[PDB]
């Protein structure tokens, strides 16, 4: 049996929790909190753990760690990882993709200015969301018909993303098809709505960003909203407070110029 450990967060073993479950995975987590602080100290040795850490994993003859080196691994044992170097090479360009933005707030959502490093990181994400929209084109997940790691990866990745701006993905219908497809998924159907699903924080309950004990919008910032509007409030059922608006007014009908 498996025992994959790690703190009662997002953090990086999201995404083999995702899989796992994907794969009907037989393993029991071993989730440590801020209390237990100390737990995980009078324990991390104990383990023949050859590069003590977290996320940890055991499958007996097999004590390892290291964040990426498990995913990987319980991707190899059902031959996920690739089948030629070829192959295997854009699967870890996915994957190193998808790390860039998973990274990209992890190293700016500790920081003390998170506020300001925000608004250059989602400066970028538009320009690396396209690497993965334009890729999906004719595609069901990032590498065709089947399911790899990378594509919790993704849904993990595109998860966080959406909790710094609800808007990053409306440029990308085939990124937000992707995500809804991977939640449409059985087995990430039932996880996501079971107890194990871990919903919060996004990093660790001391970060500026995806901490705390609760996901509350309170923070977070517009800005778009100190001009005109294009809003409307007749059969909308949102959610946030974008009101829409209608496609036209009926028809084509082009011409006209306004007034005001």
């Amino acid at each position: 049996s498996p025992i994959l450990g790690y703190w009662k967060i997002k953090g990086l073993v999201q995404p083999t929790r995702l899989l796992l479950e994907y794969l009907e995975e037989k393993y029991e987590e071993h989730l440590y909190e801020r209390d237990e602080g100390d737990k995980w100290r009078n324990k991390k040795f104990e383990l023949g753990l050859e590069f003590p850490n977290l996320p940890y994993y055991i499958d007996g003859d097999v004590k390892l760690t290291q964040s990426m080196a498990i995913i990987r691994y319980i991707a190899d044992k059902h031959n996920m990882l690739g089948g030629c170097p070829k192959e295997r090479a854009e699967i870890s360009m996915l994957e190193g993709a998808v790390l860039d933005i998973r990274y990209g707030v992890s190293r700016i959502a500790y920081s003390k200015d998170f506020e300001t490093l925000k608004v250059d990181f989602l400066s970028k994400l538009p320009e690396m969301l396209k690497m993965f929209e334009d890729r999906l084109c004719h595609k069901t997940y990032l590498n065709g018909d089947h399911v790899t790691h990378p594509d919790f990866m993704l849904y993990d990745a595109l998860d966080v993303v959406l909790y710094m701006d609800p808007m990053c993905l409306d440029a990308f219908p085939k990124l937000v098809c992707f995500k809804k497809r991977i939640e449409a998924i059985p087995q990430i159907d039932k996880y996501l709505k079971s107890s194990k699903y871990i919903a919060w924080p996004l990093q660790g309950w001391q970060a500026t960003f995806g901490g705390g004990d609760h996901p509350p919008k309170s923070d977070l910032v517009p800005r778009g909203s100190r001009r005109a509007s294009v809003g409307s409030r007749m059969h909308y059922p949102g959610a946030f407070t974008y009101s829409p608006t209608p496609v036209t007014s009926g028809i084509g009908i082009g011409m006209s110029a306004m007034g005001s």
